[PDB]
């Protein structure tokens, strides 16, 4: 029955949890709410085409989303601005839950920017799946639902930046995670320690493995007929690399064939020699 | 099941030492010293790999005329004839693997392809140290320095399993932990092509349970290993799309009809 020391990781989970509903305005279980449809209140707008997406932008939000912008013969390249300016609210919001780990303030300056400079778009993409289901993705907080195959047409460059995440997302959902999970989760990707560049890896080691045990305790306590279900989860994370690096790979393409769009620096530092 | 766990693991370790010759405790006792006492060839140079050919006489790879004259090249010929011996090595060992043979046959070839690579790279860690690696059947040692000393894209293929093998050995794995490691690389479910996956996954589960098992009474003191260990799948799927980047890279260069059938 309930150890002294299993009493230890679960306040650590429910601290992460409760700090995560407090960092991200959209959980995975309102994103469910919306897309599994109970309800008449949160429906959003689809948008499978650019009428649509004309009525989008009368129908919904986001002209705070893409800012420097009256239009751009392009439709692939206002929707890329979007999902740019919206990433770089989510490190903005990834960085602020990073900040409530236990540990994480307490290590070198160096070492947290590191941290967050690799961590970052491994946890966008984790909880990107969230707002996902094999037919699209949930976008200005819910409100809208682009296709997944208005996406894949978009058009050369554009049209392949998506399908990996829905590659990934479809599979990630199969695991049936809930917030209290993923919280959990995202916390140890934050905090790996081989990370290229760390100082201290040690201290970072002994944060993760605490992180690690909590995982553990979770994952069986909320998923018991879940057979290996965390070394299941654990796995995923070499999904979420190649996910990186095949989106580097497709933004380096971007910044020759589009000269004239701007990116973000906080985006651009992140990538810097990644 | 908690006796049906360890009778997989001690299967599957007795089944490891049959298909492979040099284990990680013959290569550590030989990268330390110890009850060997008859201590390898070291390749450090030139004279060294030239006088190496002729003692180690791992002439095999080489053997062959059109090629024994240029050094780095016949170096690289040297990983591949290995690599498809290992591969024979990895194919046997699998056939041991509790239901592998009784899966779809194309699934086994699929299961097979993709994971020959990245248990090639766990083998060759054991085999590793920060300063060298251990060659033809522990008889030489090939030093770190003189791979990176090999010029064009050459001098780059090892130091990056270095690197990994650095990292991964730090776990202290013994062979005992790596002959389920291996077992769960190559009942992976995500492999392109597969038919039927259900049974793959649920021998994985399976060997996944006894693994977990293998190391908290085999290292009840590293915390966490599990967890560290499956964290490595992650640099050996990442060293393996590299790795296949270089031989990308390398075809603009020397690579014999009937040889080039074989690799
Ligand atoms: C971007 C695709 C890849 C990530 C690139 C990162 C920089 C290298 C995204 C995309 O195309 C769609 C989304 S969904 C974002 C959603 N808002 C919108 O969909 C509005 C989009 C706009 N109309 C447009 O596309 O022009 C949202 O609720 N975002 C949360 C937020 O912004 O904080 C992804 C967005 C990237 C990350 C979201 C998940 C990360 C996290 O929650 O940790």
């Amino acid at each position: 029955q309930l150890n002294p020391e299993s009493a230890d990781l679960r306040a650590l989970a429910k601290h992460l949890y409760d700090s995560y509903i407090k960092s991200f305005p959209l959980t995975k279980a309102k994103a469910r709410a919306i897309l599994t449809g109970k309800t008449t209140d949160k429906s959003p707008f689809v948008i499978y085409d650019m009428n649509s997406l004309m009525m989008g932008e009368d129908k919904i939000k986001f002209k705070h989303i893409t800012p420097l912008q009256e239009q751009s013969k392009e439709v692939a390249i206002r929707i890329f601005q979007g999902c740019q300016f919206r990433s770089v609210e989510a490190v903005q919001e990834i960085t602020e839950y990073a900040k409530s780990i236990p540990g994480f303030v307490n290590l070198d300056l160096n070492d947290q920017v590191t941290l967050l400079k690799y961590g970052v778009h491994e946890i966008i993409y984790t909880m990107l799946a969230s707002l996902m289901n094999k037919d699209g993705v949930l976008i200005s907080e819910g409100q809208g639902f682009m296709t997944r195959e208005f996406l894949k047409s978009l058009r050369k460059p554009f049209g392949d930046f998506m399908e990996p995440k829905f590659e990934f997302a479809v599979k990630f959902n199969a695991l049936e995670l809930d917030d209290s999970d993923l919280a959990i989760f995202i916390a140890v990707i934050i905090l790996s320690g081989d990370r290229p560049g760390l100082l201290n890896v040690k201290p970072i080691e002994d944060i993760q493995d605490n992180l690690l045990q909590a995982l553990e305790l979770q994952l069986k306590l909320n998923h018991p007929e879940s057979s290996q279900l965390f070394a299941k989860l654990l796995q995923k994370m070499t999904d979420l690399r190649q996910i990186v690096t095949e989106h580097v790979q497709l933004l380096q393409v971007i910044k020759k064939t589009e000269t004239d769009m701007s990116l973000h620096p906080l985006l651009q530092e992140i990538y810097k020699d990644l």
